[PDB]
């Protein structure tokens, strides 16, 4: 099968590509992160609620990797050993951009989490949904939505460092285009996913 992950900056695409898909006979799981599973989505909820107890940077890494190994047990590797495409909403990309880039932690210890949870497994294609960061706030607000701006205009310039480091497992997109524009750039991508597949 196929991993394919949507990143990007903070702030309906995922929907068309899978049905793209769907018309050409693939199967398609559709996921989420930190999510994906009922533990793992318990997770979530401890991660985006703006509790009184300010969470330490560390717990926010760690949890987002416990929940990511869930995940990848009951839900991505289940779905990848079928053939299908799992169209996944947020990875570790996600991990090195608002851990690392906006919290500040070093990426280094996001790499050694990334090794111990994953293995070798890394998604195959990610899509980054680039735009301004403004735009994407405006599109109640979680524990990560509540940021400051240098915090989101870490993560967003993280996801453009990271693909352009990798160009081959990136695509970027401008996600401040027109709904038409983005999924024309959505159809453009297709013929490269039905190839590395
Ligand atoms: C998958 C992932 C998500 N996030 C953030 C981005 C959103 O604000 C929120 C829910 F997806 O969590 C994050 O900070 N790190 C991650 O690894
Ligand atoms: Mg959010
Ligand atoms: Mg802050």
């Amino acid at each position: 099968g196929l991993f394919v992950t949507l990143e990007g900056p903070e702030g309906t695409n995922r929907d068309y590509l899978a049905e793209r898909l769907r018309e050409r006979g693939i199967e398609v799981q559709l996921t989420r992160e930190p999510g994906g599973t009922p533990l793992a989505e318990r997770i979530r909820e401890l991660l985006l609620a703006p509790s009184d107890e300010p969470m330490a940077a560390d717990t926010e890494l760690l949890l987002m990797f416990a929940a990511r190994a869930q995940h990848l047990a009951g839900v991505i590797r289940p779905a990848l050993a079928r053939g299908a495409v799992v169209l996944c909403d947020r990875f570790t990309d996600a991990t090195y951009a608002y851990q690392g880039g906006g919290r500040g932690l070093p990426e280094a210890r996001i790499a050694a989490l990334e090794s111990f949870v994953q293995g070798d497994l890394r998604p195959d294609l990610t899509l980054v949904f680039d735009l301004p960061v403004e735009i994407g706030l405006a599109r109640r607000l979680d524990r990560f939505e509540q940021e400051d701006r240098r915090f989101f205009e870490a993560v967003r310039q993280t996801y453009l460092q990271r693909a352009a480091q990798a160009p081959e497992r990136y695509q970027v997109l401008d996600a401040g285009l027109p709904l038409a524009e983005v999924q024309a750039g959505l159809d453009r991508l297709l013929p490269n996913l039905l190839e590395r597949l």
